[PDB]
DNA sequence: AGCAATTTAAATAGGGAAGATAAGCAAAGGGTTGACGAAAGCC
């Protein structure tokens, strides 16, 4: 399910971003979602504390 | 005690043999490098 997942994300810290300083330093935790660069094939990152979240029936 | 000459021509061709093989092993390791969240003494 998808809504189940979006809400699983929201019960947790719940951040969706396209740019971050988390890659520069893992202790940083700055997450920035730019609106202008979202396109058809724009890959999009998300953050949860310790990457928490349930999987589906196909294990994703 | 330096003086030692000039031109001219330097071979055309025919051949550079194929047949064989070119190992099989067994190794090639992991040891550290984790930030948030949550109890839990402690100024």
């Amino acid at each position: 399910m998808i809504k189940e997942m979006i809400e699983d994300f929201i019960s947790k810290g719940g951040l969706i971003f396209t740019h971050s300083g988390r890659y520069t330093n893992t202790n940083n935790s700055c997450f920035i979602f730019n609106k202008n660069d979202i396109g058809v094939d724009t890959k999009v990152d998300m953050y949860t504390p310790k990457s928490a979240g349930i999987k589906n029936e196909e294990g994703e």
